[PDB]
């Protein structure tokens, strides 16, 4: 989750890319949504 669109509820679902996560979510550092 980040901000100006970065939203995200729980992290806890991994993410190759920002776009791996569902809804308006991005991709943090440690290989899971953000």
């Amino acid at each position: 989750s980040g901000s100006d669109g970065g939203v995200c509820p729980k992290i806890l679902k991994k993410c190759r890319r920002d776009s791996d996560c569902p809804g308006a979510c991005i991709c943090r550092g440690n290989g899971y949504c953000g």
